[PDB]
DNA sequence: CGCTAAGCGGTT
DNA sequence: AACCGCTTAGCG
């Protein structure tokens, strides 16, 4: 039953996440931890964004 | 509605 | 542990 609050990413955060995705389709644990730290996000928020972004990427190229 | 963050069951 | 492939649900 108990759900996490949906994260609202700042324009800055979305911009940097998208920049990271265009450089690298996947992150090492350490690059993920560095990006989360740089954008004041949690490791898991950045991991979930990567994964949602990969799904999107497969739809829009397929 | 459309986009997408988070949840679920199963893959590797 | 992280990913996949899909689903659920929040909000503009």
């Amino acid at each position: 039953k108990p759900r996490k609050a949906r994260t609202a990413f700042s324009d800055h955060q979305l911009n940097q996440l998208e920049r990271s995705f265009e450089r690298q389709k996947y992150l090492s644990v350490q690059d993920r931890m560095d990006l989360a730290a740089a954008l004041n996000l949690t490791d898991t928020q950045v991991k979930t964004w990567y994964q949602n972004r990969r799904t999107k990427w497969k739809r829009q190229t397929a």
